[PDB]
């Protein structure tokens, strides 16, 4: 196909200064009438002048009021109109064009589009040039005067980027309203807005300037209901932004608006923040805990992208990490502070050594800051968020909070109003480094590996103790395996933030340190060392690896009772799973290749579980860190850790392990899902859409984890307590009954009452659906099939598509059935979802990322549905080009 390559970046040779659009509404078409002001650059050697343009009806082109005709003047093929040289003026010009688009068939999200009743624009990456013609790349910024028009009642609201500085009507019953945008931006942040909304609103003084801003947040006006925690969350976005980064907004006015259906998350817009309504939308009788979480992270994201890729740019979409791994971090960062429970660093982790970790190690493996591309799209990755906003994490643990926020700052004012590289936000960390060290010849320039190496370093360690010396030594190797991408890898510069535990007291023998490994190897050495430590090695995950503690298990547990730091803790369980789930999976292989009739299988480590017991029995352990500690590992996790794997042996596996442990626990586990129900479901708060008591949330995730437990065991009437639990106000506690009664004969009633509570409200029938979905049922084929017939329909919604199916994908036993019934179900609903939303439709591929990893059947299985997907014609280049990476093609 069409490769675009990092190298071969060249500024254009013509500028955009001004933007004026008219943008008419009507039932049928809307006509985009635009005035693009524009000169020539200083690299211009004369050439075509060449827009963007997907999918347009022309009704007219000019430049200078000289009308251009088709075949004389221009040409255009649906995607490019070329004005060939001769009439493209060689100082200061006007383009004109009037183009008619139809964003009532618009359904792929992408461009201008209806959801529902509200017209909506999704621009970011190549959506502005489905819009209006435009050089549609993030470097050619301007200035957009906006006019939109449209029917008045059925479009009432209307909304563009910046101030509103005209609202008129218009014969016919139409009315149209002005937008000035006074910051200069890229064509990815344009943003408008039409419809029936309603809204709240508030008024918000900035900390330093005391400038006044008018906050508002929109949706339907069904669901108006449920945008109050939003704008609690924007308030404390502002806020955050402006006590630990010193940044305050910079408009009169913010809106954020809420659609039906959209693609991802959320989007940036400037001032016009667009959000999928899963993640702005919520209400404490009709939303499940989890929500409150996802919409105070995306309204975060959003807010925090103002500064990091608004007023600071991408030069070009190589350097995607820059603005998006940069602001999950700031997200990160803002999460873990108004959360203040330690599951939430804790879930940042367990997303990326899942999911980003398997990508990482999968045919599509890619640096943060990519080679090439064919659809930008594709690079919308947990590599370029996660792993990205890791590398932009590590910063802050090398410098230390001061230099760090120096360091920002550096970059923050020095690209304001313009376009940046991944170098020059190295370039300011560097700038920083130096200052710490006191030394102005200290450089990053190693860390630049960080953004073009792809691969998961393995970060292993030795010990050491003298004790006639009290000396202790760490020494430490990395290795990342050779890719496609580098076939020799360098070493990286990785901090490794430590501690050193006393094993006879369980105390703190150091200062907590960050070693700088920037070799392939390097030992560490510690004096005035009393008693043999046991090490806490990468405290909070201090950089993106494999690590290979070589602890043994009974280390593993002092660390898990005693240490600090609840990664270490975590990640020390997380081992002592590793180790059993391995040499258990092996066990169970071996028996079945050899058809043995009989062999042992190894048991659980009895000193573990009697620690989990321990820690669950501790009234001042943290209930949200139990609940990680009685789940297994991830099957995603664990895959990064088997090849060729057979499902069927990895879910016998996890099965015996969990029985295992549940007949020494359920006891206890009964014993407190009860002692926990007063605080956990108590209703404080419960009528209070401005603030959530997140330990109390992970309360009931410690219930409901441990009900499920309970229910999967058939603990002796357990089913009381789940008929009892299905009647609770939280939707996160009945619809848990929902699920945990599977193992049940009740399943299909509590499937019925359930669905009662959850079809009158769009987005807790898409979680019922996704509570279907994931529901442990021998019978989930036949459950499917009737979700589909009954309530998912013709939809073209993502949410409903996303909702019905990827939580099936997930369900270990049954879509690796190993008749290839699942990976044909996916594969077909891939293949229709892409006829008109491909970027739905490869987000759907998702499941086949492993395929290389499975045992031989399913590994051919598989790739036989990829192959039947790519032969199908018309396949959108999204898609074709993300099956052909994957399955080494390409
Ligand atoms: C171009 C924009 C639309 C990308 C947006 N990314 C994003 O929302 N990711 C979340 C996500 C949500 C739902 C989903 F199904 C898939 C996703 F990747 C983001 O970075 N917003 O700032
Ligand atoms: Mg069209
Ligand atoms: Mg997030
Ligand atoms: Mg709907
Ligand atoms: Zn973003």
């Amino acid at each position: 196909p069409k490769i675009h390559y990092r190298k071969d970046y060249k500024p254009s040779g013509f500028i955009i200064n001004n933007v004026t659009l008219n943008i008419n509404i009507h039932d049928n078409e809307t006509i985009v009438r635009s005035v693009l002001d524009m000169d020539i650059s200083k690299h211009n050697v004369g050439e075509d002048l060449v827009f963007d343009g997907v999918g347009l009806k022309i009704n007219e082109i000019s430049i200078n009021n000289k009308k251009l005709v088709e075949g004389e003047e221009y040409t255009y093929d649906n995607e490019f109109l070329t004005i060939f040289s001769k009439f493209v003026p060689k100082s200061k010009f006007a383009f004109s064009s009037e183009v008619i688009i139809h964003p009532e068939t618009n359904y792929a999200l992408t461009g201008l589009y209806k959801s529902k009743n509200i017209i909506v624009s999704q621009c970011e990456a190549t959506g502005f040039r489905r819009i209006t013609f435009f050089i549609d790349r993030p470097d050619m910024m301007a200035k957009y005067d906006v006019t939109v028009t449209a029917d008045k009642e059925k479009y009432p609201v209307l909304l563009s980027n910046g101030d509103k500085v005209n609202e008129f009507e218009i014969p016919g019953g139409r009315h149209g309203a002005r937008f000035n945008d006074p910051h200069l931006k890229p064509c990815y942040l344009f943003a408008v807005v039409a419809g029936d909304l309603k809204h709240l609103s508030a008024t918000y003084i900035t900390k330093y300037t005391k400038k006044k801003v008018e906050l508002y947040v929109f949706s339907e006006e069904k669901y108006v209901s449920k945008l109050q925690w939003a704008l609690e969350c924007l308030k404390k976005s502002m806020a955050f932004d402006e006590d630990y980064f010193g940044l305050e907004y910079d408009l009169s006015r913010l809106n954020l608006v809420a659609v039906s259906d959209f693609n991802v998350g959320a989007m940036e817009n400037k001032g016009l923040n667009i959000f999928n309504a899963n993640s702005l939308l919520a209400s404490k009788k009709n939303s499940i805990d989890f929500s409150y979480a996802r919409i105070l992270t995306v309204v975060g994201h959003e807010y925090f992208h103002n500064y990091t890729g608004n007023r600071v740019t991408l030069r070009d979409w190589f350097q995607l990490t820059l603005k998006e791994g940069l602001t999950v971090h700031r997200e990160n960062l803002f999460s873990e502070e108004m959360t203040k429970t330690v599951t939430t660093r804790l879930s940042h982790v367990d997303l990326l050594r899942s999911v980003q970790f398997l990508e990482d190690s999968s045919p599509l493996s890619h640096p943060i800051r990519p080679e090439s591309y064919v659809s930008m799209e594709n690079f919308y990755t947990t590599t370029v968020y996660d792993k990205g906003s890791e590398v932009m994490r590590m910063y802050l643990t090398i410098l230390g909070e001061e230099y760090y926020k120096k360091g920002f700052d550096i970059y923050i004012k020095k690209n304001d109003g313009n376009t940046a590289t991944c170098e020059d936000f190295n370039y300011a960390m560097e700038q920083a480094y130096k200052m710490k060290k006191a030394d102005n010849s200290a450089n990053l320039n190693q860390y630049l590996l960080w953004f073009s190496q792809s691969g998961t370093p393995h970060v292993s360690f030795k010990y050491n103790y003298d004790a006639e010396k009290k000396q202790y030594s760490i020494h430490v190797n990395q290795y990342t395996k050779p890719d496609e991408n580098q076939k020799e890898k360098k070493p990286l510069f990785i901090p490794i933030s430590v501690g050193l535990i006393n094993p006879e007291n369980g105390k703190e023998m150091i200062s907590q340190t960050t070693l700088e490994l920037t070799k392939e190897s390097d030992t560490f050495v510690f004096n005035n060392i009393a008693v043999k430590p046991i090490p806490s090695l990468f405290r909070g995950f201090s950089a993106p690896v494999y690590i290979e503690d070589n602890l043994t298990d009974e280390e593993r547990i002092l660390l898990l009772k005693y240490d600090s730091d609840a990664f270490v803790r975590y990640n020390s369980c997380t081992n002592i799973y590793m180790k059993q789930i391995l040499m258990n999976y092996n066990e169970f292989l071996k028996a079945k290749n050899e058809k043995l009739e009989s062999f042992n299988l190894t048991p659980v480590n009895a000193q573990f579980i009697d620690a989990i017991k321990y820690l669950l029995e501790d009234p001042h352990a943290d209930a949200g860190f139990k609940s990680y500690i009685v789940s297994l590992p991830q099957d995603r996790y664990i895959i990064n850790f088997v090849s060729n794997l057979d499902t069927d042996v990895l879910a016998d596996t996890k099965e015996y392990i969990y029985k295992q442990i549940g007949d020494k626990l359920n006891d206890v586990y009964y014993k407190m899902f009860k002692s926990l129900e007063a605080k956990a479901d108590d209703l404080t708060y419960f009528n209070d859409e401005s603030h959530v008591d997140f330990d109390q949330m992970n309360m009931r995730t410690l219930r409901n984890t441990l009900l499920s437990l309970l229910s999967k065991a058939q603990y002796p009437n357990i089913l009381n307590e789940i008929i009892e639990h299905s009647k609770s106000p939280y939707p996160s506690n009945w619809l848990t009954s929902l699920s945990v009664s599977a193992y049940f004969d009740k399943y299909f009633e509590l499937y019925d009452k359930t669905y009662k509570l959850s079809k009158d409200d769009e987005l807790l029938l898409q979680e019922w659906l996704k509570t279907v979905s994931r529901s442990d049922r021998k019978d989930i084929y036949e459950i499917l099939k009737k979700l589909e017939n009954e309530v998912l329909k013709d939809s073209k919604n993502p949410n409903d598509i996303r909702a019905v199916y990827l939580p099936f994908t997930n369900n270990l036993r049954r879509f690796h059935d190993i008749s290839g019934k699942g990976y044909k179900l996916i594969a077909e609903v891939i293949t229709k979802t892409d006829k008109f939303n491909p970027m739905v439709a490869t987000q759907l591929c998702e499941p086949f990322k492993l395929w290389n990893k499975l045992d031989t059947k399913r590994q051919e299985l598989m790739l036989n549905e990829m192959n039947t997907m790519l032969q199908e014609p018309n396949i959108s280049n999204n898609l074709k080009e993300y099956l052909l990476r994957l399955t080494n093609k390409l």
